[PDB]
DNA sequence: AAATTGCCGAAGACG
DNA sequence: CGTCTTCGGCAATT
């Protein structure tokens, strides 16, 4: 049954190659037009992230997710209060400093620029219909819809890239040591780490100058090698159902939030946090064998009913940004998702059949 | 040094 | 299950 869903699930590709031909040739001319000439963002380098490229995408391929990062040298970090994610980016005849709003680069002016660009450059494009969608407030994403003649979404997101070691509010995340190890951990942290000019949500407003840490990058490779034996799901190794037990609660939560406007709190972030956090508690590949998809699925299910009731569910990377804190998400939204859930769980899932 | 190239891993297709 | 195939990511080459 779960095996059935996950048939279904399964992307066809058929369709991936439609998709893909023309998600990347409107990528490509876009990132062309940034590399030049005059232009703030001359540097941009695309890396492409999301579930689509981690394979966990479900459905159709019909939304798209790729950052154009901005090396950016000698940055330096203020944390936002003391939210651990969020940050006001300073500085020690740059592009930048048309975006500076006192010493501070703002990612509101840096962003709309950016989209400004993106927005041209689409209307130069004849023979492909594509359209950019109306910005959302603090989000940090230019998003595209592409009728192909199917539709699709692709969010182009602006990045800085820090080469310097990451902010301390990260010290004690990434908690992979006896799944993943020590040598991959601090291997990991060397790599640069991403800001996105998504803003912090301050009280009846967002702050415009703020950005939030970004581990795209870091979480495309956890996903491609996340086995603690080497060769977990490759062709001289054994499958496990750890990408599967993350599909099925995407598709779960989905479902739920396409008929309860009640759960628009909630996100697949929440999903993807929460089955990070499941993989270091349960690190053997032993534990994630195909034999044993349902127990898996259950205990997700059961690890994530446990977030809600508690309010709790950290973000893998910055152990004190509670996702599920109540100034982010209400009670009352917490408990409404826990009932449908429970409802779904002990009736056999009926929302997986539509 | 912007653009092309091939290698091969991940995973869909199909028997 | 095996074998075949396409897409993506990489980086040397040029
Ligand atoms: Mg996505
Ligand atoms: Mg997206
Ligand atoms: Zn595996």
């Amino acid at each position: 049954k779960l095996k059935k869903v996950l048939d279904k699930l399964r992307l066809k590709r058929k369709d991936i190659s439609e998709a893909a031909e023309t998600v990347n040739k409107v990528v490509e001319r876009l990132l062309r037009r940034m590399q030049k000439r005059e232009s703030e963002f001359k540097g941009v380098e695309q890396l492409n992230t999301g579930s689509y490229y981690e394979h966990v995408k479900i459905s159709a391929p019909n939304e798209f997710d790729v950052m154009f990062k901005l090396e950016v040298p000698r940055i330096e970090l203020q944390e936002y209060y003391e939210t651990g994610a969020f940050y006001l980016v300073k500085f020690k005849g740059n592009p930048l400093s048309h975006f500076l709003e006192g010493e501070v680069l703002s990612a509101t002016k840096m962003l709309s620029k950016f989209r400004k660009i993106i927005k041209e450059e689409v209307k130069e494009i004849k023979d492909i219909d594509v359209s950019v969608e109306k910005e959302k407030p603090g989000s940090p994403a230019v998003t595209l819809l592409i009728r192909n003649p199917e539709e699709i979404s692709v969010d182009i997101i602006l990045a800085l890239e820090s080469k310097g070691s990451w902010p301390i509010s990260t010290k004690e995340g990434l908690p992979i040591q006896g799944w993943l190890g020590t040598k991959v951990r601090t291997n990991l942290r060397r790599e640069p780490f991403y800001l996105v000019p998504k803003n912090a949500k301050d009280g009846n407003s967002f702050q415009g100058e703020t950005w939030r840490l970004s581990f795209s990058h870091t979480e495309k490779y956890i996903l491609n090698n996340h086995g603690i034996e080497k060769t977990c799901c490759e062709s001289s190794g054994a499958k496990c159902c750890r990408k599967e037990c993350l599909k099925l609660m995407k598709y779960l939560l989905e479902q739920l939030k396409k008929e309860f406007q009640e759960l628009d709190a909630f996100c697949s972030y929440h999903v993807k946090t929460a089955i990070f956090h499941m993989w270091t508690q349960d690190p053997q590949d032993s534990q994630w064998d195909p034999r044993n998809l349902s127990s898996c699925f259950d205990k997700l299910l059961a690890f994530f009913l446990e977030c809600l009731r508690t309010e709790k569910l950290d973000h893998y990377f910055i152990p004190k940004f509670n996702l599920f804190s109540q100034e982010l998400i209400d009670r009352k939204s917490k408990e409404f998702l826990s009932k449908k859930i429970e409802y779904e769980r002990n009736n056999g899932f009926p929302i997986f059949d539509k």
